[PDB]
């Protein structure tokens, strides 16, 4: 039988289990620093176990880190951040997770999140459990030696060359800028920033020690590797810039790396990279995966906190085949503003709980999930009008991963 | 030294000349019978050409196809589609494509074309005459033996195994009913679907003989290669479906093929097939270019024929740098449908040309061509109002690659 | 509603159907005299089909050759090889091939035959229809650069360079002394000799047309082909040796191809081969996989027709979950014969019916199964003892693929 | 020169020598506590040297470790592993190994070893040495994203995740239980457990540090690494079962492992993997290779210590054309057991020394070493009789690399 048990606080002999369990689940681990770091953001009574049968090792584990996430319009929402979620290879498939995750979840419901929210080791397993995917992460691939940029395209100078630890304070006030105004923002303590720029070997999946453009609205952080022939590449870490000037001086100093052969980044779709040159073909996709999921665990507070871009006015019935946190809800926007309260009349639209999570930050269109039979509308010109309320102002991007 | 002629009709031995140049230029050249039938689609002085200095031979050419395309609410506008373009390595960037592109498009204009458009050998090329990205092609790979379908997914049945050259009414007609669905749609002729159908073994690119699935509301045609090894993939030429339920359909097939690893195409970003799985991700993009580029000819034309997903009502300038199509007008938009007007009023937001185009069809956000200063407004609550406007309740796709 | 249809005979018309079906269902077919010498070895009621709705197409079909295979100890045995089975990827996972095999078992085992027999397209299909993996491939890759003959092994002698289309009747008798003494050995008619012979460009897979060695007592057919780049390499189609110094023989020729670089084969894991050479390392095995598969229908026809290499004296429980060919029988082998009754008395050892084919030919030893709990005794002492009955004096190899 | 002289024992001064002889003959070296170890179980006049001409220096050494081996039926016999045999590249081919080998041998019999063993670097040295290959490695990769377990093959449970340097003697304890029941288990002394377990950064080949899952019958230690991509495997180093239980629960543990797409290890021919899935094709074979050589060094002790799976009367000539430890010997086989005596009588069949050593833990058929000439026989039903006297009840494995 599965009986989770939630942790009030995690001992040091507690995160010894989890992380051990971490590691063989996932076949590795973040370095001491980093793993300390994560922990440091976990709340009281967040930590759900199952233990072996002798009540030694944890076979399952899943908890969630204290976040504030930003939302279209700006608003800024405190959200449960799911992660170091494992089940024992000896132990999958038995319905641990599932167990897991009903305990947990009650917790961040009990402690009022309006969300939780999480990034998946794979894309198959959250939606069964109302997460959708909220934001896209693409991998884009320039080739510096070919790529030109557009005659209209800025050119503001203003960029240095930073040595990143020097530049704390300053890099951090840069991130908290663009995460105010980018929903999937999401505020970072001081912890991640140290870990960040301790900048330790292990921590290098792009090879070599981290190299930092700065700007006064903007800095790029990226490594550069050597192949095996000779040729280098630089991987952008990350590139956070709070104006299209930033962005444009902050590309141009990283398409001018001479001894470079391709520039990559993990970006968002709608990256204006491509716009700011004369051939958009040589800043090539080659990858694009889900980034950020969303669960709405409370469907009125989540709705009436972020602006919408277009008026409407409909009974949606959310289906939530989890937990009970869907049902019917008079959905009413005008001014960019919702107002969104549980109801009896008939539905217009009924959308998948993980749908509505899905459409939260903008990122998808309704047509596809209406494809799919997982958002109906008798009304096709209703379901145009719920899309196009649910468009972004801003191209969601997921500040930084967890 | 460049003096552009136009051909009244295409003659036998002008077309040799064409072919032998085309192949030069490009380094190979389809079958004849597909040359055959996309000059069976050329008009009238529609053909610009550019003799060696004996007139022996062609050093520049250029050619349109009488067109016709869906634009987004449904809409169907003749257009020019731009073909055969090659000027000889011996005489390339002395103006040749320019001075044959300045009298082509005076033609085009005359014939009284509202719209041109074209696939491209390379992205650089056509923005500065005007041309921007409409629609957006992206390939896309499935695992198809780690695939499954969501549980809501439709499964409509009704999918046969056809042999596609006995079908061509039924395929025509299907396509049909997607094309005048569809912005992006091109009328089909009979010849290309007569040249499509023939199979031909060199335009047999990436596999062996045509298989087609057939539905009421759709089709697929796709091929099987081989690897070294002895591994099995299968390509999809062209998936065709009408409505969600023939699509999801279709899909459900191809991903039945029990002895193929991997099914890809060609598609556009918005096809709702990750939408259908269990886990998204097994739906992989692996590269994303242009497709289909577009120059507005007569700008009150194209944007009253479209329809809008918002109301507006702005004054725009148009910047045109290569012909005089472009400065200011009045677009006003209510209920969806647009007037738009020449005008001496002040411009609320200024567009280069080719921005215009690449927005025509839905397919990109405003945020990137604001960035690279391509569009322009002193309002940036009205440049998202516009780019919502020229948003598309269909996503774009090209009917077939010209 | 699965209602399969057997055919008394096969129509040209009935062949189209099938042709079109496996096409789809492998993603490719064979050459249309390929199909047609397979064809000419179907017997009368030996082909089950099902058909589509509209009883145009098949939607399922399989069927079954008229063969004789060698056994342990030279009996040669009628045997069933079943062929062509395939269900449309619209209608797999609904039954199909179960309704399908389970009347075409039925007409194998009414027709007589003591074994039925195949090779798989995927691994995990047939063993639960009891298919035991008789024998194995192994692709063998051998650096003729590098790889030495060892200073005792036979220089016979005696290797012509021959065109094989001129030499059917010498070839077919040399393959014919090869089959009488090799378990796995098949009659190979005029028909398939034919064809092999012809060697139409479609199935040479890359490689050129055959070179063939002769030699008094084997032959050897094989292609050259030069991938990337320019590098020659022989693929030996069929190496069939009736002696160990025409084996040697042919190896040393083989091996002496000035420009090749390998010289590959798919063989037995016993052939003599790296026994053959200085350093055996040089002979490289790149894959190995289950070839032969044996379903025995006739439990004491089939184990009274082999010879067995130790005495035993048991009784066997045979488990059959797919029909009812099992049993439990009484097993005496005195010297190297065995006298298989079927009996009421309690068994020493419990076996799977595809475990028993799995052993026929003397590929496996019991340790595998037993761990796997397919096959069970409680004197484990007994079960070594049946395993060294099952040996064969000769290493068992399928004639020629089906 | 060559004069080759034996040191009573090893000094400090003298490992040098040899550490850096070894690490320029082999292109590289194991770390120091890893040589400590080996040199820890050289025994007394283990060691044969070649001095350069100032005897600052070896320019050629090979030594043997003290050594304890299971042969078929459970007999551990002392046995001379020989190891760190190097001659300097400015010294091959000139005769040195020869002559060290003449004395190393010498000093092997006079001590009374009845076998020599080794692993060797290439394929084609020492079966002139009269060595043969005794086990086979091959190299086995799981596709663990689509293997699927037998439904009959056991599911024992009792796997727990373990800190290997954690668990010495229970790690150890099992590996003993194992190798007393398995022909080719080897005594592994503390020192190459700590060796082992220490699990040095340098000796990871790539992979990560080691995890290890545990049993009570058996464990399995294994390293994951990552590709370019990001994707996961895992490399089993070592897994020792010795129950059919413990085997299958850790296979079941590790292909449990989500986010790894391949589970590779070396392993035996005979492993019942392939045996416990639905689709034994999934454990695929990519390499095999010899791995443990023997020599006997006096054929009736060697020839007595092991059992036997039938019975056998004959006269052996054993060739040696290295020394003088060949001759015509009564080999008589009752009860599994055998007498082995001098005789004067004639043989009954011929066999090289390497031969025999190579049948002597069963992993070999007769057929191929009689079709080199390397075993001989008129009587062809009798050497049948030889090779299934000389077969194995337990599969040979050898227990560690040396
Ligand atoms: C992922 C995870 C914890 C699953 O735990 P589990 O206990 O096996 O899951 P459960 O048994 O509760 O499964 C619940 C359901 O989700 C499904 N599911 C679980 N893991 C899945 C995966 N990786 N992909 C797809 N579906 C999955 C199950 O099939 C089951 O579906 P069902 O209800 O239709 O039967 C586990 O496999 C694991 O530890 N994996 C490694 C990745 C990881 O560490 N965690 C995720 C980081 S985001
Ligand atoms: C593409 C094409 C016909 C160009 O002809 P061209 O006569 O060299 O072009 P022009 O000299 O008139 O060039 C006009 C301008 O476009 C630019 N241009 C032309 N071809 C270009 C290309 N492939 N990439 C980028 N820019 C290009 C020139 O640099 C020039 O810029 P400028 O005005 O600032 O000087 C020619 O290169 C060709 O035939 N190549 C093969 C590709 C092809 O077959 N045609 C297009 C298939 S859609
Ligand atoms: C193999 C094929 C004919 C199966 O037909 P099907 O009608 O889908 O099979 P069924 O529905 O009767 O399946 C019966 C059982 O076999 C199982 N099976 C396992 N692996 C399988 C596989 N690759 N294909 C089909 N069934 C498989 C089915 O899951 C089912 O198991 P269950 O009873 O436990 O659920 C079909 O997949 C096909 O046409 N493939 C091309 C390859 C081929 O034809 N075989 C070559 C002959 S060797
Ligand atoms: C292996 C080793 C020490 C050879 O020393 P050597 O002094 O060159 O050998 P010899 O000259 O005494 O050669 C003896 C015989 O074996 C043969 N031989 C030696 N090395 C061989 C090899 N690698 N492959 C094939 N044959 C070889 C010789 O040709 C010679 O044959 P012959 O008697 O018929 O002429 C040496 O090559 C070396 O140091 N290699 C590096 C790794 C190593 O030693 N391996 C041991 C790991 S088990």
């Amino acid at each position: 039988m599965i009986t989770p048990r939630t942790l009030h606080t995690i001992t040091d002999d507690d995160w010894t289990r989890i992380a051990l369990l971490a590691r063989f689940a996932f076949g590795d681990i973040e370095p001491e620093q980093t793993q300390a770091a994560w922990r440091s953001m976990v709340p009281e009574d967040a930590t759900v176990v199952v233990p072996d049968e002798t009540d030694d090792a944890f076979v399952g584990q899943s908890l969630y880190l204290d976040m504030q996430l930003t939302v279209p319009g700006g608003e800024v929402l405190p959200v449960a951040g799911i992660s170091f979620v494992a089940v024992a290879p000896t132990h999958r498939r038995r319905g641990v997770l599932r167990a897991m995750y009903t305990e947990l979840h009650d917790r961040i419901a009990r402690a009022g999140y309006p969300l939780a929210v999480l990034t998946a080791s794979e894309g198959g397993i959250y939606g069964r459990f109302g997460y959708g995917v909220a934001t896209i992460e693409q991998h884009v691939s320039v080739d510096r030696r070919l790529a030109q940029f557009h005659p209209a395209a800025p050119d503001p100078g203003g960029v240095r060359m930073l040595v990143p630890a020097d530049h704390r304070d300053g890099l951090a006030d840069i991130y908290d800028r663009w995460r105010r105004r980018t929903p999937g923002g999401l505020v970072r303590p001081d912890a991640l920033w140290d870990d960040l720029l301790a900048d330790r070997p292990e921590s290098r999946r792009g090879g070599g020690e981290l190299f930092a453009f700065g700007h006064q609205d903007g800095y790029a952080l990226y490594r550069v590797d050597r192949g095996p022939d000779g040729r280098r590449s630089a991987h952008v870490v990350e590139l956070t810039a709070v104006t299209a000037d930033a962005h444009a001086a902050l590309w141009r100093a990283l398409l001018g790396l001479d001894l470079i052969d391709r520039v990559s980044i993990g970006t968002h779709p709608h990256d204006p990279l491509p716009y700011l040159l004369t051939d958009p073909r040589q800043a090539q996709v080659t990858a694009s995966a889900d980034d950020l999921w969303i669960r709405i665990m409370n469907v009125p507070a989540a709705l009436e906190a972020r602006r919408y871009q277009a008026d409407l006015d409909v009974v949606l019935d959310v289906a939530d085949g989890f937990r009970s946190d869907g049902g019917r809800f008079a959905l009413q926007i005008s001014g960019g503003r919702a107002r969104c309260t549980t109801t009896d009349a008939p539905a217009d639209i009924e959308i998948d709980l993980d749908v509505l999570g899905g459409l939260y930050l903008g990122a998808h269109r309704v047509d596809g999930f209406a494809a799919a039979n997982r958002l109906r509308s008798k009304d096709s010109e209703l379901l145009q009008q719920f899309g196009a309320a649910f468009a972004g102002d801003m191209p969601a991007e997921l500040g930084y991963g967890f």
